[PDB]
């Protein structure tokens, strides 16, 4: 199980430290699981039912704080795993939050722009008693974005009574949102493998780098760190294929191109290679930042980088995890690594409750000064225990937890 | 499962009326489930986790009323289900509540009364954000009492802030409690049990009745069906057997001896019997008030009886209930007939609401009073189509339910 | 001091009766005291700081109930005295009410309707926090009444922001009050003196009554136990004289006379005389209902009655208790003689709650029940401990607020 | 009495001033008084009822601020006097706060841990009418720390219903506390000793500091004036004596010592001297920063310190106050000196109400900013009044309460 | 009508953009508009019912904000039409604001200051239901000030319970109130003084500047442009006359004589002019800020200013407006130029909300940082459309309103 898997990762970290074994296991079990089924009145006029689900994990460090998923696949499984990782990711990143998720089993592809609205309020509406904004702050997850997050902003004003704005996160910038989200988790990136260059001590201009993806993530990471970092991104990656280019890219352009035609793929000035090729490059630094299990077993011991920067979710896999460490390799954890956006998300929050928003600029500084520190106190941790980086991230994280529910 | 095979006997009298089936299937799912894991210090110094469900089915009709189980086998599943039931339970009965139900996940026997207290507390706190006097007034259910309800409505106010008292029912008379609580149940049975005496043209005082079973059910539908209506209980039985006497009991004495020696077998003056041989006995009214499947396929054809008025949940089989049906023997079904426990409950929440105690003499024939009218009011709905009782139960059960639900 | 003087009576019962030592201690002090100092600006212009009192003694039987004080002399003592009381006065009559009490420093007389209005607003809103329909529901005491009131019932409404209307009781019939509210703790008193009259075996038409004292409760005792119960009132008395008449008065005369003429005495058809001689008549029923220590050691041996109903509070002191019940003479305790009009204060409480009124011969009916009710529970009370009927009565008391703070 | 005494000092700068004759009546008494009495389940079993106070004095400029006490001999009278001292002491140093206090009258070394959480939480549950993070913000006093303050916030959310921490002080920097709490009270007296010697035209390098006592206060201050302000500590003193070396101390080291042996005493490389002396010793400044009466009427005319900068709570008494100025010796008087603590108290609310934690250095310049201005602004009334320091401070707080006072 | 008045110069904008129909009438209507009639009690005695409004027109991007009227000749068009204007005015601003206003019909002048204050609050509390910190913020506006604004902030927290304090603006600023109320407007303008001077290629120190009036705006505008900017102020005016030197006026030395005479006329060193004398100069800047209708069509063909910055409401006609346009003269609107004090307003509803007060130096750079940047939205918007600036500005806030509204 999705969660029982998660539960496993923890129980390792958990018995490198002493950590009491009855307070590990409230650790372990989630505070709420809210399962609701509303109606919903679809424009040809019938009525249909749908399942969400809301899951506040852990709050001794703040109120919850999760994205909402729109997916036909979703479970109530899945969300607790997510929420489960929530309270980590946020403890290690030190925000006063907590953990939490939600989705609703749904297809937003076969609805109206009308539906959607409908759904995502009465949705809102049967979730509020658990959530606020000092309970729970959604955000936007798969399939759901500033749009729909807007909507749930304002059916909670029209219940609540008043301009709240505050309980949500990622929403349009002109109706209490935040600059620097679209960049946020790539300069977190951006942040880290800088940091692991150090660590490292290779030199940043010096440096080679190869991204695997080219989403949001992959491109701002690719972007910011040839530009502010000055390495050379030799490899960027498609759904489709890779290209390759020692010389190095001008990621600038490559956007564009990514943008004008559907892949990086068939861009000139580019030696075409696999996606599986690409992890193998020859490079510093490699940041896996795509799909899971991107660095497997069978490809563990081919990886030539020095670092790892994981910038999607699960990109390496735990047997990887140990060929990996036992080679020496560097893996900057995805608690850590892509949590840039968790990051400008407390940031947002933030802006909101005093009513006044910094400028790109500051949400930047503070975003990279965050990001610096959780690194080194991951760092710290780590010798402390001689352990793997991932392990020290969730030991660090676990710890706060503690503390905070053995002082309350 | 246990929820699907209730779904089942709902979809059966859905189809025997025509409901819109989108419609149905709002009425199928629950509006609300919400899961706990809360931490509870033991008596000894460590803390241990546990779960507790409450579920809100239904509300249209009013606030989800259902009680509380504390046993270690309890499942989502089973309080999803017994949530399900007491929407319709409270339907046929016209009562402006909804359908819900809880439970956590512990033996009572192994724990403390200080521990208990405290488990108790820390769960109504924890679904204190799904509950309310006017969204959802728990109960006693298996393992609860009038003492761990008073300990629910006291940790209520704590939090609150004011009295409150209506939050629960079954409290103990002077903490906000109803008179007749006890004999509630039992007395619903008798009214009953009456009832289906006159639409078979028999005489109260000629009739012969065989109660099997001798809890608080059994025995005051025995009590009172003797003292009130004048009929003739010419045998009972215990969890071990059965005693018979065509001359008739004498409840009060019975009682007595029952209470005595832990059964009524041994009690002179009665020619035992066995518990399956009691069903079969020749008498105008049998009253099924102990285990399920008591009447089942195989003794379905035995059954001399006119007329058998459920005092307990389930007593006869589906098998049975086409059998039965067909021999054209009238049977009360126990949605119907052992409600008269969730109306007293009712009437405890009114009482509550207005801070004003009504004696006795009113509790019961407000009771009385209802339970003539469901009756009536299922029974013509079970003329309306030609449909056995228990049908005839659960269509204006759902009629009322989509009534409302339509309206609003 | 006023409020130790009160333990001490307590803590006798609490002996005569096996009550955990450590329960008693909670018993026995108050849970709140709550104590403001509010400007106010006066006519002239000028603010004067004024000094208010609430107390909220005991709260777990119900919400905490009790008057307000408008006096000069008020003390924290006298007020957490008297509150506590009430704890016990609404326990033996069995009202879902708590015990309270509250005064402001104050001589009504040197203030202006228009600074009274204001005081009375200010104060009610610095208590405010500990106040509420179900919390404390304040009532008119010394120097106040159904106007003061009012503009506490507004003040309150004003802030709440709706009709509440149960935030106080002796309101103005035509604002929320109800009716029978004058001749409450006069139709108490009657109902006692008969009930007195039934366990002596005197007959209600043939007895004879001395009621000592003419003002609210006087009057009405003397009027309902003349008409109703058809005893012969022999002689009642002003604050100057008495009036004898073995024949028998016509109240309803003496009544209107005592409306023209500041006293009964002077009347013509009565022959004059003292008070203490009054006390000392050779009458059925003695009802002191004026002054206390009324009966006390000097004339304690003298009295000649056999049941004295205590209309007023403390009218015999605990020497005269001692003699009295030495000498076999029935003595109706006030805290359930006198009780009457905190009784008609739940009905009015009550019929706010659900804004809905009873006419007079319901009040009264309530009203009646009650006491004999009560009256009774004391009488059992008292033959299974063989003490008095005062102890008998805050044993009960003791009990059933020991038992609700037990439950919880 | 307590308060009396601290009326009195009140009244004069009362005088000095042109303050309304009835304005000055409100400014004397206090708001609000609340006392509960409480029980609480002994570890052994047993029930315990405590005695609480919690007192608002006077909320004009803000919201009531104050300590909780956990002593034994805590009186209302005492809490009032602290209470009404916080009021002036807010307002001189210019914080959005009112003033009070509370405590309860317990021993907690008689108390287990289990115990002692469980009077924690109580307690706050029966003040909680009376407070909020808007109404009363509490923090921890005598026998109180960030380890009581936080099951308070923990007791409080589990009433609200969400996160608020900000409804006490003084909480662990990982549960919403703030840096810089430690070093907060010395700073401030260190930026004080800075402030005189400006004033006093002392060169802080050649200055020379005897510091009586050395608990957290002491231990800062003496700390952070050597370490910033370059002066020699050549005194520190203990509870039993202390140790003399005009060459200066290494208070680093002192400190060292003081934890690993119970004093400074017996510390080598320092001259012993009792604690009477170290008063005297012929030293520019010199911070009583231990117990009261330290400079009384005897010692008066002996001090030769040129500044007295009072790091503890009326170190120095009546008397010796005339004799200092008569003498010219410059007084820092505590409300101002040692007002450091609810300073940082004041930011760790704001960083709450958004959520958003400022840095050390952040914390330490605001300090600064504070007192350095708050000293100015009572030099500035001192002038203007020809007054000693601790006068100018009370009338410069008695201006703004009372300027509020007249605004509202 | 003063409003239809208002709606005509939204539509005109409405249409140079392509504004969807329907939603523009949305943007038309105000939201709500409450009316209330209350009583108040006059010093001699008898009860005055008055009338008041409160209309929220927009809320899309935040609470309504907008101050109150005292004149007797309000209504509710007035209101209306001034709300309306709000709506836009903090738009173009850019401040997470809405749109409202309200006035009482009441002459202060034939009112004492304690029917004024008693007034004052009864309003308040008419008008609570639809107020709130976050939903509706008032402000002083004519015949209102700093002293009514706290009367308000008062009894508002006497009913809510608790210190706000972000309930109304402009507040005095010992009370809540921020620093730079007062120049704020006049800074406004100053920065856009400069910024025209920017766009027109002209030298501050060079140019010259008139300024018509001479109350708040006039005097504070007169003053920065000159100090700040240091361009010379050749003429001011007052409700009598005008004053001119060419060689510049010390703005300092005039206002001080202002204050002493009633007027800037009779000033020596200075030839005496005629108000529409003054409009017509030959200056850089012109500075309307007295009355409306200044620059109309008679003297629009007149002005020989390069630009004028509107200091006041409507100083220029729409014909006016045409013409000099058409003449090619920069003519910066109303709503963005004389919106300093909205802007400082905001900062201080946002002081308030986290009880953290900024310095003077704080509050000007933030509001020169915001008055810079509309300017530059205003002008970008202007070449988009090659419209004049006062369209520009509608435009931009018609927008901003819009993409708000369709959001959510």
């Amino acid at each position: 199980s999705l969660y029982e898997m998660a539960v496993e990762q923890f129980n390792r970290a958990a018995s490198l430290m002493d950590l009491e074994s009855d307070l590990a296991e409230v650790l372990r079990r989630p505070k709420r699981v809210l399962i609701v089924e509303f109606p919903v009145r679809m424009d040809d006029g019938h009525v249909e039912v749908f399942t969400g689900y809301r899951v506040q994990h852990n709050v001794a460090r703040g109120p919850a704080k999760g994205g909402i998923r729109y997916h036909p696949d979703v479970t109530l499984d899945e969300v607790k795993a997510l929420a489960f990782w929530m309270t980590w990711k946020t403890a290690v990143m030190n925000l006063p939050f907590g953990g939490g998720k939600g989705g609703v089993r749904v297809d937003p592809k076969k609805l109206s722009r009308r539906e959607l609205e409908r759904l995502s309020r009465r949705f809102f509406r049967e979730i509020q008693v658990i959530i606020g904004p000092y309970n729970d702050i959604p955000a936007p997850d798969v399939n759901t974005n500033a749009d729909v997050i807007a909507w749930y902003m304002d059916e909670y004003e029209m219940n609540v009574g008043h301009t709240v704005l505050g309980i949500v996160t990622g929403k349009p910038v002109e109706l209490g949102g935040s600059k620097g989200r679209e960049e946020a988790t790539g300069r977190g990136v951006k942040v880290c493998a800088g940091l692991a260059m150090d660590v490292l001590g290779i030199d940043p201009k010096k440096a080679t780098v190869a991204v695997q993806g080219f989403g949001n993530v992959g491109q701002f990471a690719a972007l910011l760190i040839s530009q502010e970092l000055g390495s050379k991104v030799v490899a960027v990656s498609d759904s489709r294929g890779g290209i390759y280019n020692p010389e190095g890219f001008d990621v600038e352009e490559l956007i564009r191109y990514k943008k004008e035609h559907g892949t990086v793929v068939t861009y000139p000035k580019g030696e075409r290679i696999t996606n599986e090729e690409l992890l193998e490059l020859d490079v510093d630094i490699l940041v896996p930042a795509a799909l899971e299990g991107a660095i497997h077993a069978g490809n563990a011991e081919r990886i030539k980088a020095k670092a790892v920067v994981e910038g999607a979710n699960g990109p390496t896999t735990p047997e990887a995890d140990e060929i990996l460490s036992r080679r020496g390799i560097l893996v900057v954890p995805d608690i850590l690594a892509n949590a840039g956006g968790v990051t400008v998300s407390y940031f947002e929050w933030v802006q909101d409750l005093q009513s006044f928003f910094w400028d790109l600029d500051q949400v930047r500084n503070a975003l990279e000064k965050m990001m610096k520190g959780a690194f080194n106190d991951v760092m710290k941790v780590k010798e402390k225990y001689n352990v793997d980086m991932r392990t020290a991230a969730y030991i660090l994280a676990i710890d706060r937890v503690a503390y905070a529910t053995k002082k309350r």
